[PDB]
């Protein structure tokens, strides 16, 4: 579970998500993936979260 | 990831975790565990929503 563009909200507590676009399918810790477009599809993870995974890097 | 137990609150935005006792670990999707020496580890990220049950 990585994510290179994590952002989060100014406040408390802090609202968290990642932003990272993924070919066809999202990583394996997301719950809530929007896909658009099919085949090479672009996913992003919807999952809001209080932190932040360490970078994909 | 999964989470038999997950308590979230009732608020807005919600407020969730997973209660899941393990013996020596948490699950992959755990960037926070807590583990004590009594075998009790737990995880304590907060989300936003729940993951499926690990059963």
């Amino acid at each position: 579970p990585c994510c290179d563009s994590c952002v989060c909200t100014k406040s408390i507590p802090p609202q968290c998500h990642c932003t990272n676009i993924r070919l066809n399918s999202c990583h394996s810790g997301c719950k809530s993936c929007l896909c658009t477009f099919s085949i090479p599809g672009s996913c992003r993870c919807l999952d809001i979260a209080n932190f932040c995974y360490k970078p994909c890097k």
